[PDB]
Order: structure tokens, then C-alpha cells, then sequence
């Protein structure tokens, strides 16, 4: 974090502000929802597009008070018109880029957008979960801007749900109703309320679209796991992620009586007491002191979050995660929706800043056996048989004598996004309906077009196509320009709000009318592959076989002698 980067941030939230009311109009409306009137108003874009834009729906209680770390509830009706001209607060989390504290408790709010409020005909709904770790991000239109995907006709909604410790807090005692999840039972309940609203915007509840990135990949892959949300959507897009990715879930019941210590909590470690304390605490403190949480051994492990997604520790009525994924998966409504999985063309580029921080963490590579998934490796990972396991990662991503940063973020693109699509995909094909599976290949590289995580991962400047980098041809964002209509940034835009909006519509993405499809024929996964297939989407749009798959069977021969645990 460099203040540069702070003032200049700073300067493009204030020119944000006054962009924001310039782009805002006097064509207030009102439409209904289940819970009563709203009021929102239409908005325009810099390529000269509109759109009615509902902000600040609460599908949720506050989840203050005694609420907090609970299940959310049902909000309350209320006579009238609520006011949904203007956004709510983010989740608390730390801000990546000011790094203090922002945000609310008072956080669990969707926002509805639409070219046209009365289509004339039903419309396709896709529901943004966005990314952050499960521990940042927003659905403020200054990082999720519905002004392209509203070129096209659809109802675009995107949800917030709570953060970090507040979100995923878990404690083992029945008693006390914190079983953990929170934040994936905010999801499902923003869910419930699409299904039940959707209509009012001019959207057919029988076409809903959910779909995320990073960790709201994750989060969309829970939604499509779990019996809670069975048949309130209809089709999934993964991007760059699922459940099972090892950063996806930690069993993090252990961990909150670690919080409150760091908070300054005096007694002994049961429950009741140390959840009485976290009750207390200001939320800022408790987001503030979640950096300190994970143990050295932990962060060796490469656990990379304290708090997150958990295979709950009892039943209750809301229980979202009951098992862990790969055991969800057995059973998951989702596997037979048409689903859509793709990640970017490298990763791993997303860990320079880190790298940058942590020189040494190269030298793992000399062995990688803190690499080896979790569930193979022995605790002090110093068995031979991990060693071994080691070497086998070691000989797909180290490319001379010594390892270099490339080669760690190489390795980091199949340890937390490739192998575990791998082992989702594979798992999965042993239960399902036969619904298709379709991979995309994200490969387009600018830096004339950007969004603020390339300023979070310092890639600036840096060649090649991260995590994240694909956001900007989506979501409108601060750091954004009007582009040419004859750019490749602006094609690319058109491509994949195109491509997302096709398989939204049908389950099937591919469209002859989308420009650069013109020779393309996308089949989706068989069982039966031994090579996977898919759209590698660049200046050209080009069906090939995924390069990334010598090095996906490399670490599947790491469970040659454990099979039962792949
Ligand atoms: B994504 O933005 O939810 C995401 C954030 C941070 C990560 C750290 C380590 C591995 C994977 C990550 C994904």
C-alpha cells in the first residue's frame, strides 16, 4: 500500500461521486416486492446506454446485536415507498487499498438493474456474487457497474453478504446457534428473494443465472451444492474457483477463542464465554485483528484465510454446509443445471505483490511439499511420501536448477484454481443427469482498460492474464474509460457480456452471432475425455485443448496410492 496509490485513490473516489450524480437522472420509479414498495431511479453510462437502478434492497435483518454471527432473518415489511435511490455500505472489511477499517454491520442488500423496466417479454436474471476472499468486496457499482452487461436485455442483480469473522465465525456448543456459514445463509436468502421479486423487474423466475469469480465462484458453487437453494436457479457460471479449492473452506471452530484473545478477551476457552465477549466487540476491532488470527504452521500449510466456509459442526434448520464439498457433490441438485467453469490464462501472476512481500516463500519450491494438498501431506511434511508427492509438483512447474517467481506462480494457478476444477469436474461426472459442463480459457491481455485488484496485485506494467483481470470486461469500475467502439477492450466486452448473456438464456453459450464465433464449435465435457476442451478466449476466440492439462494429470498422480481421496 503506497499512498500515491491512496491519494490517486482517493482523487478517482471523489471524481467517482461527481461521475455518479452526473450519470444519475430525474426518471425516478417505483416497483413492488413482496416486502413493499421501492424506488429507484434510471442512470446512464458512458456509452451513452441507461438503465433503472435499484439500490439498497434489503432481502435480510440487520444482522446487528444478537444477530450478529446468527442466521440472517427475514426483514420487516413497511407501508410505503423505501428509498433505493442510492447504495448501502459494504461488509467491514479492511480496505485493500487505504488498509483501515470501512464498512457495516448493516450490509445485507441487493441491488436490481435493467435497461427496461416493462420488457415485453419475461427476461433472463443473473445474480453477481463478487469475490474478495469471503473477507472483501462490495456490490458499489464503483467496482461492479452494471453499464455494459445492461447493453444487453437482462435483469442483472448483485448482492452483498457478510465478511470475514462476521460471516463465518463458528462454534462447536449447540447452545449458543453459531454454527458458522452465516454469510453463505445471507446468499441464500438474497436467493429466495430473486426467486420471489425477480418478476416485478421484468424477470422470469424460471431463467435465473447465478455466477462469480474468486470466491463468489466458491460461493456460486455452494448455492449450486447446497438442498437449501434446490431449483431456485437454473444455470451456473464458476469463475476462477469452486468449493472445493483448498482457500474455499476452512474448519475454523477452533479459531474465534484466538480472536477474542487477540481482542483482549480475559477467561478460559469454551463457547459460550468467548462467543459472550465477540458479541460485545466493536466490529471494526474484530475485522481490524483478523490478520493476526492464523498460526505460523497454519500460513505454512497455506491456509490462507482464518474465517471462511465450514463443514458445519451440528443441524440446524438454515444449515447450508453439512458436509464437506467433495461429499456435497455426491448428491448436489446442481450438478444437473447446465454449468459453465473457465479460469484465466495465468492465475497465478495474482501473488506478485505478495511475492513481492515474501521472497523466501520461492525457496518452497526446492521440495513443494507445502504445496501438496493438505489431506495427503503429513503434519511436519517431512514424510518421504510427501517428499516424493512434492517432487512430483516440483517436476511440473520448476523449469531449471532453480525456482524461480514464475515458476511459483505458475504452480499457484493449478494448486488454487486448475487441479481443484480438475478434481470438481471428475467428481462430479460420477453424479449427474448428463447436463452439460462447457470450460472456457480467459486469455485477452490490456493494460489500456484495468480494474483496482491489478492496483491491489501491483500488476502494473506486468504481462500476462491474472485472476481478477477478466472483471474488466464485465463490471464497470472507477478506474474505467470509454473505450473506442472498434478497440479490442470493447470487443472483448461485447464478447463476454455476450457469451455469458447467451448461456444465460439457453445453457448453451456459444451464439453465431457473437463476433469472433464464426468457426467456433463449443461441446461441452464427457466423462469420457481424457483431454478437456475449451474456448480460449483472446483477440481470437479459438476452441483448444486445455494447455494447462499435463500438469492437472501431474498432480492427480500424487493420489496414484490414495484414490479414495481425489
Ligand atoms: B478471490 O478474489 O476470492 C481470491 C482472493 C484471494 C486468494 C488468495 C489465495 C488463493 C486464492 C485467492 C482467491
Amino acid at each position: 500500500v503506497s499512498l500515491m496509490e491512496k491519494l490517486k485513490w482517493k482523487i478517482k473516489c471523489i471524481e467517482n461521486k461527481f461521475l455518479n450524480y452526473r450519470l444519475t437522472t430525474n426518471e425516478t420509479v417505483v416497483a413492488e416486492t413482496e416486502y413493499g414498495k421501492v424506488k429507484g431511479v434510471k442512470r446512464l453510462t458512458v456509452y451513452d446506454d441507461s438503465y433503472y437502478s435499484f439500490e439498497g434492497i434489503p432481502y435480510a435483518q440487520p444482522p446487528v446485536g444478537e444477530l450478529r454471527f446468527k442466521a440472517p432473518q427475514r426483514p420487516t415489511p413497511w407501508a410505503g415507498v423505501r428509498d433505493c435511490c442510492n447504495h448501502k455500505d459494504k461488509s467491514v472489511q479492511v480496505d485493500f487499498i487505504t488498509g483501515k477499517v470501512c464498512g457495516s454491520e448493516d450490509c445485507l442488500y441487493l441491488s436490481v438493474y435493467t435497461n427496461n423496466l416493462n420488457p415485453e417479454t419475461k427476461r433472463p436474471v443473473l445474480v453477481y456474487i463478487h469475490g474478495g476472499g469471503f473477507i472483501i468486496g462490495e456490490n458499489h457499482r464503483d467496482m461492479y457497474g452494471p453499464d455494459y452487461f445492461i447493453k444487453k436485455d437482462v435483469v442483472l442483480i448483485n448482492i452483498q453478504y457478510r465478511l470475514g469473522a462476521l460471516g463465518f465465525l463458528s462454534l462447536n456448543s449447540e447452545d449458543l446457534n453459531v454454527p458458522g456459514n452465516a454469510g453463505l445463509k445471507d446468499q441464500v436468502m438474497a436467493l429466495r428473494w430473486i426467486k420471489n421479486n425477480c418478476a416485478n423487474f421484468g424477470g422470469n423466475p424460471d431463467n435465473i443465472t447465478v455466477f462469480g469469480e474468486s470466491a463468489g465462484a466458491a460461493s456460486t458453487h455452494y448455492m449450486m451444492l447446497t438442498e437449501q437453494t434446490r431449483g431456485l436457479f437454473h444455470r451456473g457460471i464458476l469463475m476462477s474457483g469452486n468449493a472445493i479449492c483448498p482457500w474455499a473452506n476452512t474448519q475454523c471452530q477452533h479459531r474465534a477463542f484466538t480472536l477474542a484473545k487477540l481482542a483482549g478477551y480475559k477467561g478460559e476457552d469454551n463457547d459460550k464465554d468467548v462467543l459472550e465477549f465477540l458479541m460485545k466487540a466493536k466490529p471494526q476491532d474484530l475485522i481490524k485483528l483478523e490478520e493476526k488470527v492464523l498460526t505460523l504452521e497454519e500460513r505454512t500449510n497455506k491456509v490462507m484465510f482464518p474465517f471462511g466456509p465450514t463443514v458445519e459442526p451440528y443441524q440446524t434448520a438454515d444449515c447450508v454446509l453439512p458436509k464437506h464439498p467433495r461429499e456435497m457433490v455426491k448428491t448436489a441438485w446442481g450438478n444437473s443445471i447446465p454449468t459453465m467453469m473457465g479460469n484465466t490464462s495465468y492465475e497465478g501472476l495474482f501473488f506478485t505483490s505478495i511475492l513481492k512481500q515474501m521472497p523466501l516463500l520461492v525457496k518452497e519450491l526446492e521440495t513443494c511439499v507445502n504445496f501438496v494438498p493438505s489431506e495427503l501431506a503429513d503434519a511436519e511434511r517431512t514424510a518421504p511420501e510427501t517428499l516424493e508427492m512434492g517432487a512430483k509438483i516440483k517436476k511440473a512447474h520448476v523449469t531449471g536448477e532453480t525456482p524461480t517467481a514464475d515458476n511459483f506462480m505458475d504452480l499457484c494457478s493449478h494448486f488454487y484454481f486448475w487441479f481443484p476444477m480438475h478434481r470438481l469436474l471428475q467428481l462430479r461426472f460420477n453424479h449427474t443427469s448428463g447436463t452439460p459442463v462447457y470450460l472456457y480459457r480467459f486469455d485477452f491481455d490490456s493494460e489500456d482498460l484495468i480494474n483496482p485488484y491489478r492496483i491491489m496485485r501491483s500488476g502494473r506494467g506486468v504481462k500476462g492474464v491474472s485472476h481478477t483481470d477478466e472483471l474488466t470486461y464485465f463490471f464497470w469500475n472507477q478506474l474505467a474509460k470509454r473505450m473506442p467502439k472498434e478497440s479490442r477492450e470493447y470487443k472483448t466486452i461485447e464478447r463476454m457480456t455476450g457469451i455469458w448473456t447467451q448461456f444465460a438464456t439457453t445453457g448453451n453459450p456459444y451464439s453465431n452471432e457473437i463476433e469472433g464465433m464464426e468457426n467456433v464449435s463449443w461441446d461441452p465435457i464427457e466423462k469420457s475425455d481424457e483431454v478437456y476442451k475449451c474456448l480460449n478466449i483472446s483477440d481470437e476466440l479459438k476452441m483448444i485443448d486445455v494447455p494447462e492439462m499435463g500438469k492437472i494429470k501431474q498432480w492427480e498422480s500424487m493420489f496414484e496410492k490414495h484414490r479414495d481421496l481425489f
